[PDB]
């Protein structure tokens, strides 16, 4: 999948090791090689979250398919757990929106993941 | 919901209370909790609209519902006459992407939204 | 459409004239006027694609119609071919997620496009 975090959270609090971390946990949370996924981390930004401007973080996570009820709880509890642990922010202030692309919705490589 | 606003605008133009007041308005234009609301402003960003780099803004909102036809124009309304009022972007160079999602697909406190 | 770029190449290594460059060609792909079309590149990104630093891109378009199966693979080519060329980014390190907005869904101008 691809993830995506943004947050208030100063850059000097992102520890060494965290795009790896979360490289690996989505590898082994969804079941795939970690050649195919993609983090992105955007500390030191100008949010609120209900209103207040407390440690918070705006995520999305998108992958072709794996995106269901259950699976999407998981991942929630995985992330939330990181977010939690690694740069301090309350899961409680934590959106993650996910999204179930269509392979033919999805570039890569000079094309997409349609080659049907 | 959760607003996005990505703007060329620079950080010193963004006045002290706009993140409150996007807060407040959006509260009473969807008629939910100011808890349940967030927003993120990302100014000084390199965009262009039109192939010009004049003030604009490229936007988001996500709601599970509370999205659609006549709700979407008002939002609009309302967003575009705060990007005009406050940062001083005109309204026609202002995108914004609206989502209405599932609360499957929106995580937050440890889970989502479908228990 | 609106095409937004994510990248951990530095500012510095971002042409003249690259946003102009994406404009044009993006309104010569979807057959867009130019006024249509946004732009926004976002350098120096804290980001990692298969673990590794090297330079990636993670990118979206979004357009009212003019997405589908054939028309998404020539956009990546060109998009591809664009950020090779100009970021020195590798293909194999971009991602590209395509949307097919409802116009009722596209805000602009104290309106929306229905
Ligand atoms: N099936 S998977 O390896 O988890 C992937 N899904 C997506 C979705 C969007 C995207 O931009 C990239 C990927 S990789
Ligand atoms: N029903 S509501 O309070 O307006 C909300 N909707 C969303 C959607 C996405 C998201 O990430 C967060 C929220 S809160
Ligand atoms: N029909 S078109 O000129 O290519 C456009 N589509 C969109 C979609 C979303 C959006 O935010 C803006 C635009 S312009």
């Amino acid at each position: 999948p691809m993830f995506i975090v943004n947050t208030n959270v100063p850059r000097a609090s992102v520890p060494d090791g965290f795009l790896s971390e979360l490289t690996q946990q989505l590898a082994q949370a969804t079941g795939k090689p970690p050649q195919y996924i993609a983090v992105h981390v955007v500390p030191d930004q100008l949010m609120a979250f209900g209103g207040s401007s407390e440690p918070c973080a705006l995520c999305s996570l998108h992958s072709i398919g794996k995106i269901g009820g259950a699976q999407n709880r998981s991942y929630s509890k995985l992330l939330c757990g990181l977010l939690a642990e690694r740069l301090r922010i309350s899961p409680d202030r934590v959106y993650i929106n996910y999204y179930d692309m269509n392979a033919a919705n999805v570039g890569w490589n000079n094309s997409t993941f349609a080659l049907e």
